RNA sequence: ACGAGAACGCAGCACCAGCUGUCCAACCUGAAGAAGA
């Protein structure tokens, strides 16, 4: 209850629709399966 | 009054005929809108 200060936009493509786009995915599968090293941010096949 | 005088090395004739500036090759590689607003 303070008022709409400011609002968000998620990502969406030319046709209205929300999605999550690539790399977005990327960036989590690194913070999720990098938990092993932190070395292979650049070069790694995973 | 010259071993002399006179006498076009000249006439005709396509540097031309055939021939892919072609063949192979990804504008490609690596990269979160979070965060105490």
């Amino acid at each position: 209850s303070p008022p709409m200060n400011d609002l968000n936009t998620f990502v969406k493509d030319a046709f209205g629709r929300p999605y999550i786009p690539g790399s977005s995915l990327k960036g989590a599968l690194r913070t999720a399966i990098l938990n092993d090293l932190k070395e292979d941010t650049k070069e790694n096949e995973v």
